[PDB]
């Protein structure tokens, strides 16, 4: 009872899943956790059957079968020993049983009801509740990842295009299986991939969205390829590309250009977080959802940076490239903070601040600085203060690269009664509602007729072996 405690304890600190966990959850575990025991063919669980407790396995072995018809043969999925457990979908509501659990040995396990566990959880605030919604977090992306990984390409169909390029396009896919699930799948031709030279902008691309948690970020749930293509199976933003928005508008009124700005603000403070740096930015990079809201979709150019680390690779639209990029210096996170400053300049007038004739010539003027620019009369002395401390040339002079970091940049005069936590909870109503009927109404995107041309080379070279 009191030394019964002490072995479930150690016990515990062995599962690989649990012995992360703070040591108030696992002695509060250890107190209500009952010891059941089975003999060798005993059916733990049946198939069908409606159940409230969870299983650990302490000693022994079982096999989990699944039959898929009464006039059909059982169907063996696994086999698990000590340390495995199951049962789980009985705590969080759900009761009835999809497989069945039999003992292949003599098994002991350690069990847990519904109630029992709801009681457990009321605990230590944020400290030990904190810790047991991010591992629960954690755990709900690696279940997300096993439901996408079971699709096939033939568990799709095409709705509509929503762009098309060089690269290859984008399409509108529906689930077959629940057509209440679209995606936006870019597929990609593998040759233009090999001849620009990007197979590693590819792989860290997918490597970046796959891990990236952010409602300002358009998520990755999986790839997939074949011998010509990769596809992307992406979250269906329905509101429209924010360039096509810009293009048929002009410019954006001050107010709407401050929620589009926010919404990177979000994208950046998340992403420098986890020391990544994107570089890609501009209207092209920008989708709004079916909410009116903005994420950032293309990682190309996007990099995993050390702390306390600078890259050196030139590249970038040269309208938006840093002068620590041209110069090439080094160049980190705070390069975004500069991209922010062009974004910017853009929303409010339809143009950024440098171009020239050719690369060169548009490098030209951006070494120039901001401080050579004359501002029109159409950007705000708020706007303008803000565009000025994001575009200094010295990166460590640069606003969101201070003391505060990002915050600085949401302190600034020009975002005076901007509702930062309505934004995050999603409750901020944006400045363009778009009109979405349907999970599969693309009338907010410009119509691409279907390609005709014939299909790229083969490419079995094994670069691909990742997707
Ligand atoms: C795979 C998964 C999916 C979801 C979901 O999609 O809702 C959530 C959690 C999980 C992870 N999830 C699977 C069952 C075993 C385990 O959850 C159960 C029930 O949440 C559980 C049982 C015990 Cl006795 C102790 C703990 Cl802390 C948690 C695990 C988990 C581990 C640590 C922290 C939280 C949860
Ligand atoms: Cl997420």
């Amino acid at each position: 009872g009191l030394i019964k405690h002490t072995e479930y304890m150690e016990f515990l600190k062995s599962v690989p899943t649990f012995q992360s966990l703070p040591e108030e959850i696992l002695s509060k575990l250890a107190d209500v956790l009952e010891e059941t025991h089975y003999e060798n063919g005993e059916y733990i669980i049946r198939q069908g059957a409606r159940g409230d407790t969870f299983f650990i396995i302490s000693k022994g072995t079982v096999n989990v079968t699944r039959e898929d018809s009464p006039s059909e043969d059982p169907v063996f999925l696994r086999t698990l020993g000590k340390g495995d457990w199951f049962g789980e979908k009985a705590l969080q509501g759900e009761d009835v049983r999809t497989a069945n659990v039999i003992a292949a040995e003599a098994v002991t396990c350690l069990v847990i009801d519904r109630d029992s566990f709801k009681h457990l959880i009321g605990g230590l605030d944020d400290v030990s509740n904190k810790a047991y919604e991010d591992a629960e977090a954690k755990a709900k992306y690696e279940a997300e990842a096993a439901f996408f990984a079971n699709l096939k390409l033939s568990d799709f169909n095409i709705i509509d295009t929503l762009g098309v390029g060089g690269f290859g396009r984008v399409e509108l896919v529906q689930l077959k299986s629940e057509e209440s699930k679209t995606f936006a799948m870019k597929i990609l031709k593998k040759r233009h991939i090999v001849d620009t030279r990007q197979q590693e902008h590819i792989r860290s691309e997918k490597q970046i969205m796959q891990g990236a948690h952010s409602d300002f970020i358009v998520r990755l749930y999986r790839t997939f390829k074949d011998s010509k293509y990769l596809y992307m199976l992406m979250e269906a933003c329905l509101g429209g590309e924010l360039w096509t928005i810009l293009r048929d508008r002009g410019s954006f009124e001050d107010s709407t250009t401050r929620f589009y700005t926010a919404c990177v603000v979000e994208a950046f403070a998340y992403l420098h977080s986890k020391g990544i740096i994107y570089r890609d930015l501009k209207p092209e990079n920008l989708i709004l959802d079916h909410r009116g809201y903005a994420k950032l979709v293309d990682f190309g150019f996007a990099k995993k940076i050390g702390f306390g680390k600078k890259t050196w690779t030139f590249c970038g639209t040269p309208e938006y490239v840093a002068p620590e990029i041209i110069l090439n210096k080094g160049h980190d996170i705070s390069a975004d903070y500069w991209s922010l400053g062009i974004l910017m300049y853009e929303l409010l007038t339809g143009s950024p601040p440098f171009s020239g004739p050719d690369p060169m010539k548009t490098y030209n003027i951006i070494l120039r600085g901001i401080d050579m620019i004359e501002f029109p009369k159409k950007i705000a002395k708020n706007a303008a203060n803000l565009i000025k401390k994001l575009c200094r040339d010295n990166p460590s002079e640069r606003l969101g690269n201070l003391k505060n970091g990002v915050k600085d940049i949401q302190k600034h005069k020009w975002f005076e009664g901007f509702n930062w936590e309505g934004l995050r909870k999603g409750t901020l109503t944006p400045p363009i509602i778009p009109s979405v009927a349907s999970p599969t109404d693309t009338s907010n995107f410009d119509s691409f007729p279907e390609d005709n041309d014939e299909p790229p080379p083969d490419d079995n070279s094994g670069w691909d072996i990742d997707f």
